[PDB]
């Protein structure tokens, strides 16, 4: 999950 966050943006 937290590596999705900063993925995304």
């Amino acid at each position: 999950l937290a590596a999705s966050l900063a993925c995304a943006l």
